[PDB]
């Protein structure tokens, strides 16, 4: 039988439609039929699914020779970033490219963004038309994803590129951002008109970022903290090579589309939850009053960190609603399942999905109740029992006996991972500072998530009731 293969109506579609509704159902529905192993293809290829800690394990602390992902995702990914960085080159290059960035990402340029995160949250709630008057409703995900390409771009990126968002910088990014179309799953390299969109605002993105840098070289100046006046002068690989400004170029896009498609989403998800939940958002206040105390003095990089339920919210809902479910790998030599009779061979794909044991009963009681609460058994911005094997960048826990990953593991795992609690963290403090949520009038629950995109979202235009404090 090799692997169970999944029974389907048709060539090539295979089960794919039923992946792209929803890949946690199918999932699980095929774990009931099969168990911990299926095979389904998705459009032209044949992915083969290890589920369970051991089935994350498997795929994710893979051997480098055995399991591959930058041919998976370079295509995709490569037309919208850029050349030489991350999936357009060797494993190697990548590991020191994570490297710089981690580097970038140090506790004290961390503590320098939450001021200005802060800023750019409060500066927007009272300089947007998303919350005029006391009293309202505002579009969620169009309202969250503006804040967060905000908060990301003044303290990670810098300045320049803040102030560029102001003006050729939105709409270049929405350009690019058609990259990641679900026809670009098959046809990135086509050149229809949309793809011919992405082409061009990737090289006037290029074009921006190399200005910038050679504008403060011509000063050769510095001043705080982005990973750009990190990149100029974390120039340095191994080989002695410093690292080229149009790579840098490249890597900054690169941090822009990941951060901004990861925190809206999951920002939104926050808000949506929360608007559910009124008695968790004002928890979340009386936590902070408590906490902090009566006057509530400015958020810092040292009090946020004691805003435990705060914390928790993050946790649960990157439980539930985590952008990445399907994590997949290019299998280069055919490998032996430690338990089993079944192999996988060179003609598959390798997918895993911690999201689903994320989602299970024996690893959470009521999977798919959102419940903060239920973390009170531990929380953990970083994390857990595990080893810790450093390969390239720092000392990452590929440690898989966790079924909650969403963050992976192995030599692929998030560097992102402290900026995104940052950046939730302190945005989702902010609001619950400034406002109460509410669904409108009849609506219950949260909508659906759309899948159909690389990243996963909420489905529709969600609207929800915002009520300001004093
Ligand atoms: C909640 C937000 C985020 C989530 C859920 C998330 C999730 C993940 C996951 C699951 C991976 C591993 C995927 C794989 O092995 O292919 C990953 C890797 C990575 N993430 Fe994130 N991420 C988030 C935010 C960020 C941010 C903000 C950045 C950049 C600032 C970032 C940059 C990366 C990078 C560079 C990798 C490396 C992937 C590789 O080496 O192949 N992520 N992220
Ligand atoms: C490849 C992509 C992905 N992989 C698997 N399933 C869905 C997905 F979208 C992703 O892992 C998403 N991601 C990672 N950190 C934030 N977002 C990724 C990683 C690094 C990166 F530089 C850009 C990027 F999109």
């Amino acid at each position: 039988k090799t692997p169970p293969v999944v029974f389907h109506w048709f060539p090539f579609i295979g089960s794919t439609i039923s992946y792209g509704i929803d890949p946690y159902k199918f999932f699980f529905d095929c774990r009931a039929k099969y168990g911990d192993i299926f095979t389904f293809i998705l459009l032209g290829k044949k992915t083969t699914v290890y589920l369970g800690t051991k089935g994350n394990d498997f795929i994710l602390n893979g051997k480098l020779r055995d399991v591959c992902a930058e041919e998976v995702y370079s295509p995709l990914t490569t037309p919208v970033f850029g050349r030489h960085v991350v999936y357009d080159c060797p494993n190697a290059k990548l590991m020191e490219q994570k490297k710089f960035v981690k580097y970038g990402l140090t506790s004290d340029a961390l503590r320098s963004y939450v001021p200005l995160i802060t800023d750019e949250v409060e500066s927007f709630v009272k300089n947007s038309p998303a919350f005029q008057g006391h009293k309202g409703v505002f579009d969620v995900c169009k309202t969250i994803a503006e804040i967060t390409i905000y908060t990301a771009s003044r303290s990670l990126q810098g300045k320049e590129v803040r102030s560029k968002f102001d003006s050729t910088f939105a709409e270049l990014y929405h350009n690019l951002d058609m990259g990641f179309a679900p026809i670009n799953f098959m046809l990135p390299w086509a050149p229809l008109p949309h793809n011919r969109k992405r082409d061009a605002a990737q090289r006037k993105l290029t074009e921006t970022y190399m200005e910038i840098i050679k504008a403060r070289r011509q000063a050769g100046s510095k001043k705080d903290s982005e990973d750009m006046v990190w990149n100029l002068m974390s120039c340095v690989y191994k080989n002695g090579t410093p690292v080229p400004d149009e790579e840098i170029a490249h890597m900054m896009i690169a941090l822009l589309m990941a951060g901004q498609h990861s925190s809206s989403s999951t920002a939104s998800w926050i808000v949506l939850r929360l608007a559910t939940r009124p008695d968790i958002m004002e928890e979340l206040y009386q936590e902070q009053i408590r906490v902090l105390g009566s006057d509530l003095p400015p958020l810092t990089y040292d009090n946020l960190q004691k805003l435990d339920l705060h914390a928790k919210v993050i946790k649960e809902t990157l439980r539930l609603h985590a952008p990445i479910h399907s994590i997949i790998r290019a299998v280069k030599n055919p490998m032996a399942v430690d338990g089993t009779s079944y192999v996988i061979p060179t003609s598959h794909n390798v997918l895993s999905s911690p999201g689903v044991t994320a989602r299970s009963e024996e690893h959470f009681p009521n999977p798919l109740e959102w419940n903060p609460h239920r973390w009170d058994e531990n929380i953990a911005a970083s994390a857990e029992d595990d080893e810790k094997v450093d390969y390239g960048y720092g000392l990452v826990s590929k440690g898989t006996n966790s079924p909650y990953l969403p963050f992976g593991a192995g030599r692929h795992r998030c560097i992102g991972e402290q900026f995104a609690y940052l950046q939730l963290g302190t945005i989702t403090a902010v609001l619950v500072r400034l406002f109460r949520f509410r669904n409108l009038p009849g609506v219950d629950g949260i909508p659906d998530t759309d899948y159909s995109s690389l990243f996963s979202k909420p489905l529709g235009r969600s609207f929800v009731e915002f009520e300001k404090r004093h």
